[PDB]
């Protein structure tokens, strides 16, 4: 059984936490809940920590106050289909092979599924570690409870004898970096200093071995992300997030300054040797807007090159970890201020972006968003319960699982079936756009190797490819954003409609030139 | 916000407290959850209380930490059907009303429902308090959660001027005293010496006015009745079980003295200055059986009279707090021993006993108890989760309701339709002898004013009357016990049938007695 | 409410009318339910129309006394998928936009 | 439901790489025609056509056997794999060849 421990002792040294855990709802709850700090309190001084202690990262640490919060949690959604690969005839990007050629996605990319799988999933994918890493056997893959105890009760490794990204079967890609991880874990949050960068006092960077960083880490999605284990408060620990809001002054809102001032975030540093070394942001409402954006969003976690003079951007450019935090008509402008793109497509030599997940930028300026409604209202709403003291859903996942509670106690006008309808309306007029984007897309790049060998002009390929970068930026967004254009079916629909406009320009502009070149 | 208060202080005082808390699973739950002892600490010293610090009794005070516990004890079984009176031919005991005759519950009788109304349904019933409390309206029935937030939250007092049992309503009874309330509540644990004697720490006692009592309480069933505040292990607090099971060395279990010794109780005293007080039994095991037998008993909690000499015995005896603690085979010799009975019969002029709800000492001795098997099995189980921390349903219903979890994970050879037959072929059985023995009493009761009338002797008539106590008794047992034989069917059975042959034997001494008078 | 109007006065001119309405279901249906022609009646003449009668067209016209069958009609059908696109792989043309090319 | 689920895994997962495998069978049999009529040698095409028989068989055993990989699914993913790798070798030496006939 635990023994408390005398937290006064602590707050002798750590004011900060003294000044946070003092004033919160979690001022009875005792340190030995989450920390073994006996020999750290021997042996430490104000200034340097003495012997490390344990912190507890695992799930099962608020579990046992907060059953129902974690139970909700760890529930495993079986209609959202596993393993199910984009790019395929009836998934979200039938033409995806041929449009993202030379880019590691095509590889694998499968649908989203419950959180619950979301580390062990990031180290199965084909496109991360070369297949290293396997579920122990097919039975696994249904242990969403197991994958929350820890990634490594439920999976193998090829070769534990040796760290290198390698391919272990031969269709496979070694995409993963450290900074992959952010966005599947904070196991590492005491490990790893703010952006990633070198410092005396991280055992891990945006320069580590990753297979040795992964072998570390265990636990998806930790409570810790939304809410400060010491305050209880609400609050976001993700880097790229707090340096976009924060550092760059951008702000949660970007485009509502008034928002923004009443929705904000403080940022709170903590020191190694009195040298700054970790950060989280603080929120001023419990805005889930701004918790699911760690990780719903844009970004870079990769290498890639510069659109100036297409040289190397590495992993220790500071611009390996970046949040954009910008819409699809801001993003060009937000890549080119960083000087920076993905990735050259096999077929057409372009330089082109490769877009991630972007809700929380498309969310922006959408009717629901403008009427004060966040992601948790349609997501993870309070449960409704006859008898009983309520608390809010933490699986989070589709409305139509529950479409009282998410849609219909604001819309009283609509029954179940009506509201369904209004969705799936503009999910279907979306998808239509996204496959005729795609088809003039295919179109467009079927005609580059047609052109090179007719001899068409440098000059004229080079104006193809600029045109490129737009037709791909346009139509990618909506395949990577998750919604279907519900999210923001304007804006969805206006941006389908530009990527199909620059492929048609781009199209004609090489069969113009390949007709020239044959007479 | 709750601030933590100093324990090791307290504990300078409070020892026994110290030894319980300091080693149990709430060593690390601070004082300040269930206790406010502010202006106590300013004013007490080891030998004086000073100020009298405040103790939380509500059920929030643990649903902070224990939300799914909380929630599925204060859910309302909708098919639990309510206020369904038993003397009705569609209900449990068709007959009760000529049976009863001369007793309270002739008044009215309802089927128990679920637990969250235990203390309002007490308050609102038409036997108890003349029809002094009643719901604000014929709506606030439906309200579980407020009735556990506080009975006074969705009751009314009549006359909030007046503190006398009377009838407001011409067909009600004002059985209700205080030793009811210890099934229905303990909020006044510490407010009542050990069996409810007289005591100078004591604001209640058995002699109490019991409208002023009732004022004063406010929830059902607190978690406490099963849990330990301060090592939250388990235990029981009524003092009548633990009177039987320890002061009068009967034992957990009177038929097993080896289950009674690694599945016993240990009582606990707690004094007031220099005088025993209150006590509880902390349990061995977290044994289901003895848990519930705080309540689901056969009970004195009434006056009654003495067989010897039919003299009144008041509520000023301690015999008016009294478990029984005896199967119904033994139940006439327990009687015997303190010289008590309940009512005489308003027709037969027969000395009875009343039957209370005797489900633990039916359980004794059958099949299921004999193979370890307990309440909490059959009626509050573990949840069984695809993913997710098992915990303990705390809704005590039918297994109907859980069929899975409380019966087929022991009874693999049966589908859920093969489960339930079997319950029902033993309920049908055991309701067709009821109904068998309610018919034999009956004719009895109805050849009395006949005998009477044709002058028939004084000796005939007592000699009836003594065959009426056992013809009673083995009746009653069976529609005051709640499964309808389910629980002990081969004693349900043997029961039924000497109640049948008590009755004919009756019958034929009145007839022929009334034959010889004419013739 | 509705006020009947004369409908001789109507058949009159308008024979065609007359032999249609005063034969089948609707011979008792008066004009007023569909027509407001108090000032075509004041200046038509035998082949010039006049002022302009109005005629109702919505379908709320016949709703009043065939409730059931313009219930009916304007069910929605929601398992009828709305703006679903044929040129995709899961509709019934996916090649359509290849095969269409140079129509609307 | 969590039975079906761990089916459903399988055979999407087997589904995804039948398709990947289909996407570079296409693009190897599209480049013959473009490349007998760049006067590609017979020599490099015969190549290619070894590369096809393994391409094929990897491939078509998958979309024959009716368990979408359910019934041995480490060999399904393993054959998948080679088909695409045989594909791929094939896209890349006529490309090569049909470039060099180019200049
Ligand atoms: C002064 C002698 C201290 C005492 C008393 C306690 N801690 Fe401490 N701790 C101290 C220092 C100088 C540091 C390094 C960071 C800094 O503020 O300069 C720490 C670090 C920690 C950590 C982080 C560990 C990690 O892996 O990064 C934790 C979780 C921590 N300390 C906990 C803790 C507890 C629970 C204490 C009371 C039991 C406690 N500390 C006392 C200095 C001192
Ligand atoms: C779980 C409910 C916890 C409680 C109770 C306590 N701590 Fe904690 N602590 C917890 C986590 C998950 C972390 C990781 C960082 C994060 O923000 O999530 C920490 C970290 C600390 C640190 C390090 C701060 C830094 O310099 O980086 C310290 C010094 C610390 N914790 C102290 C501390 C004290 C003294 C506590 C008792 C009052 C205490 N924590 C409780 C989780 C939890
Ligand atoms: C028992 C020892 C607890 C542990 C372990 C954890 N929490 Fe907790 N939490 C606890 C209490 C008594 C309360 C106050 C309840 C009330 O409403 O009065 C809380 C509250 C929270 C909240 C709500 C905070 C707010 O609204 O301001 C959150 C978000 C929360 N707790 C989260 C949380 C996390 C993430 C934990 C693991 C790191 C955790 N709690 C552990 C008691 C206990
Ligand atoms: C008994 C005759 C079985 C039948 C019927 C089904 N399964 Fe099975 N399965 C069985 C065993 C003994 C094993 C090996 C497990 C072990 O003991 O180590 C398995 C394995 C699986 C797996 C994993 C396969 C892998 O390649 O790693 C799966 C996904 C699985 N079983 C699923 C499954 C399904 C869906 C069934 C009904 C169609 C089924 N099994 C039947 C034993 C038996
Ligand atoms: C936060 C900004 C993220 C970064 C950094 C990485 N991922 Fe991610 N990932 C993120 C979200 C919000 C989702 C769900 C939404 C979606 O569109 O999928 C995911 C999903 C995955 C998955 C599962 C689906 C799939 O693509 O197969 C995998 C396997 C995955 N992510 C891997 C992965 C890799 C390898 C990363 C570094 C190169 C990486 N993620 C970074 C959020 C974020
Ligand atoms: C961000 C993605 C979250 C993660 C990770 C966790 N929680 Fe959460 N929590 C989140 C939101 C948006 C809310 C509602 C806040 C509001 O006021 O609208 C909550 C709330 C809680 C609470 C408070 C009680 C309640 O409303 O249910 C608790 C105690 C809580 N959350 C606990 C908890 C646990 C145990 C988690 C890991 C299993 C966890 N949270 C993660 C957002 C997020
Ligand atoms: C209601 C007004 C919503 C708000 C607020 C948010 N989302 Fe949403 N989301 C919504 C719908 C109707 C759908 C389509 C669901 C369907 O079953 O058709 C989605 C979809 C997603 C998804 C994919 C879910 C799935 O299909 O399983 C994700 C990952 C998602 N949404 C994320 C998300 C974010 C991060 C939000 C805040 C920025 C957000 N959603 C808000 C409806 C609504
Ligand atoms: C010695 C100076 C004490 C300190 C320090 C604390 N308590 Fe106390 N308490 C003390 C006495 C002498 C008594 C009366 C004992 C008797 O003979 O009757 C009490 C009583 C209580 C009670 C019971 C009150 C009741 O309703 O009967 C409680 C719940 C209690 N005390 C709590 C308590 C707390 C939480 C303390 C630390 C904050 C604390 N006490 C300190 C003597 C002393
Ligand atoms: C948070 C501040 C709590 C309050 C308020 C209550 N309980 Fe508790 N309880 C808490 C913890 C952290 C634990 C240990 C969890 C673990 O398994 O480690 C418990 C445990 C219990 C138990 C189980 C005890 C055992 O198995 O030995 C019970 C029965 C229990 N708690 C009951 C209970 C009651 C009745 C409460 C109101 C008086 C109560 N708890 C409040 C945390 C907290
Ligand atoms: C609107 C036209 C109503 C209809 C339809 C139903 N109810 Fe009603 N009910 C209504 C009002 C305005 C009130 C009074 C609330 C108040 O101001 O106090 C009620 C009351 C009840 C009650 C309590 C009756 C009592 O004597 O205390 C019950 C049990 C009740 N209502 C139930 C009920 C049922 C079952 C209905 C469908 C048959 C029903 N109501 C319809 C308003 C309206
Ligand atoms: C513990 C030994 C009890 C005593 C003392 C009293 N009651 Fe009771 N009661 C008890 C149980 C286990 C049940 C449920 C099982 C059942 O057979 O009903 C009840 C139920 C009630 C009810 C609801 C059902 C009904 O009879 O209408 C009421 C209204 C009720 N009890 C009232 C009541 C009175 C007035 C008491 C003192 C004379 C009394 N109870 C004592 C357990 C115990
Ligand atoms: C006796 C009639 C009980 C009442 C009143 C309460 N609980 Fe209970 N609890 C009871 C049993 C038989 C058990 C299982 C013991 C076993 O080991 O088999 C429990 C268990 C718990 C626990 C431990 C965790 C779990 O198994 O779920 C907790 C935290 C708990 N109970 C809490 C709790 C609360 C909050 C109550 C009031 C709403 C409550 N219990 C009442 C029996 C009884
Ligand atoms: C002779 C003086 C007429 C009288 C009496 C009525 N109508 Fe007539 N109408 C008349 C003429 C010459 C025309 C033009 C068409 C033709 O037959 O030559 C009309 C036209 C109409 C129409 C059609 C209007 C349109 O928008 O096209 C309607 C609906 C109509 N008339 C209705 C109508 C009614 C209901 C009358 C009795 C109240 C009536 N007309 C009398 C000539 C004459
Ligand atoms: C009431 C004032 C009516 C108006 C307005 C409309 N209709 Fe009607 N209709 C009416 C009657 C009394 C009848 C006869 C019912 C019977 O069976 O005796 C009808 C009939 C029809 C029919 C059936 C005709 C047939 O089978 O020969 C049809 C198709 C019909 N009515 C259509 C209809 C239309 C389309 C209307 C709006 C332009 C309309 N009716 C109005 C009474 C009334
Ligand atoms: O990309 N995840
Ligand atoms: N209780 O009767
Ligand atoms: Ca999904
Ligand atoms: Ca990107
Ligand atoms: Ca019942
Ligand atoms: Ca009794």
């Amino acid at each position: 059984n635990l023994k408390p421990v005398d937290a006064m002792q602590c707050f002798d040294c750590h004011t900060q936490i003294e000044d946070m855990h003092t004033v919160g709802k979690h001022a009875t709850v005792n340190c030995v809940h989450c920390h073994d700090a006996t020999e750290h309190v021997e042996t430490a001084s104000s200034r340097r920590m003495g012997e490390r202690p344990v912190t507890r990262m695992d799930l099962e640490a608020c579990a046992t106050c907060h059953t129902a919060q974690f139970n909700s949690f760890v529930e495993v959604r079986h209609e959202s289909h596993p393993r199910l690969e984009k790019a395929t005839p009836t998934s979200r990007s039938p033409m995806f092979d041929k449009l993202i050629a030379g880019h590691g996605f095509a590889f694998e990319h499968a649908e989203p599924r419950s959180h619950a799988f979301m580390l062990v999933d990031h180290f199965v994918v084909d496109r991360a570690y070369g297949g290293r890493f396997q579920f122990k056997n097919w039975q696994k893959v249904t242990d969403g409870m197991g994958a929350v105890r820890g990634a490594w009760t439920v999976l193998t490794d090829a070769d534990p004898e040796s760290s290198d990204q390698r391919r272990f079967l031969s269709q496979t890609a070694t995409a993963a970096n450290p900074v992959c991880l952010n966005c599947k874990t904070q196991d590492h949050i005491l490990d790893w200093a703010y952006m990633g960068d070198e410092h005396e006092a991280a055992k891990w960077s945006r320069t580590s071995e990753v297979v040795e960083f992964a072998r570390d880490l265990n636990h998806p999605l930790n409570c810790f992300m939304c809410h400060d284990p010491h305050s209880a408060g609400p609050r976001v620990v993700r880097d790229g997030l707090i340096n976009a809001v924060v550092d760059r002054g951008l702000g949660t809102y970007p485009h509502d300054p008034v928002k923004s001032e009443q929705q904000g975030m403080t940022k709170v540093t903590f020191q190694r040797g009195r040298e700054d070394f970790r950060a989280i942001g603080l929120l001023d409402t419990a805005d889930s807007n701004v918790m699911c954006a760690q990780c719903h969003v844009e970004y870079n976690c990769n290498p890639g090159y510069q659109l100036s003079d297409g040289s190397r951007v590495g992993m220790d450019d500071r611009r390996a970890n970046h949040f954009f935090w910008a819409n699809v008509f801001d993003y060009k402008e937000a890549a080119q201020e960083i000087d920076f793109f993905d990735f050259r497509h096999a077929t057409t030599g372009a330089a082109l972006p490769k877009l991630q997940h972007p809700e929380a930028e498309t969310f922006w300026g959408s009717v629901h968003e403008r009427n004060g409604v966040a992601c948790a209202d349609c997501h993870m709403p309070k449960v409704q319960l006859e008898n009983g003291k309520v608390y809010t859903s933490h699986s989070q996942r589709t409305p139509r699982d529950m479409m009282g509670q998410a849609c219909l106690n604001c819309h009283a006008e609509w029954t179940e079936d009506q509201a369904l309808y209004a969705i799936d309306y503009i999910k279907n007029y979306t998808h239509g756009k996204i496959v005729k984007s795609e088809y003039w897309l295919a179109k467009m790049i079927d005609l580059f190797p047609v052109a090179k060998r007719a001899g068409v002009s440098e000059d004229v390929l080079n104006q193809a490819r600029e045109l490129h970068y737009d037709a791909h930026l346009y139509w990618e967004w909506w395949t990577a954003e998750n919604s279907v254009g519900f999210h923001n079916p304007d804006q969805a629909r206006e941006s389908l409609m530009t990527s199909i406009s620059k492929s048609k320009e781009a199209v004609s502009l090489l069969n113009d030139a390949i007709d020239a070149q044959v007479a």
